[PDB]
């Protein structure tokens, strides 16, 4: 074989950050809202500057309108948890550090026709485990502990995460079929 599994191209994959489990769904909320909110503030706009920057405009807007999104997601929570004081852990720092080290290489990154794509299915692999499996964890939890309207939150954010993977898919088979 190879002898190995290579890490993706230009460590693109490392983008992707989920949110951690607790006993306690408002620790689940911090967390939710901490990875969200690195998603709406770091992670898709720096995608839509990717796919900007190699001629792809559509795909771009498609990132901002998700990021906004994301940003939905976190508020909703915060609302439900006024008082929380969120901080970011080290592995989110990490990702803030790779996402500044990818911007002042972003023309390096567009120019070659995987720093898309790889975008593109990291944004894929985070949308999958929060709608199929963190968020609905979450959910589940919340429900369990008698938290009606947290557990309803989470649904719906598993709702929305499963639209933007959607999204993501779509994007993603039209940029790979030239024509
Ligand atoms: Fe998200
Ligand atoms: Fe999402």
């Amino acid at each position: 074989g190879l002898n190995y599994n290579q890490e993706d191209f230009m460590g693109l994959d490392r983008f992707f950050q989920d949110a951690v489990s607790h006993n306690n769904t408002d620790a689940n909320a911090a967390s939710s809202i901490e990875v969200e909110m690195y998603e709406c503030d770091c992670m898709y706009p720096t995608f839509a500057e990717i796919a900007r920057r190699s001629g792809q405009p559509e795909i771009g807007a498609m990132f901002d309108a998700i990021a906004k999104e994301e940003g939905m997601h976190a508020q909703l929570l915060t609302k439900l948890y006024s008082e929380l004081e969120v901080k970011d852990s080290a592995e989110t720092l990490e990702a803030k550090r790779l996402v500044s080290t990818i911007e002042s290489q972003i023309d390096a990154v567009a120019s070659d026709s995987r720093g898309l794509r790889r975008a593109l299915e990291t944004a894929l692999e985070v949308e999958t485990i929060e709608s199929q499996k963190t968020y609905p964890a979450f959910a589940k939890l919340a429900a369990e502990q008698g938290n009606m309207e947290v557990a309803t939150a989470f649904e719906a954010i598993v709702k929305s995460e499963t639209k933007h993977a959607n999204w993501v898919k779509r994007a993603l088979e039209n940029l790979l079929e030239v024509a």
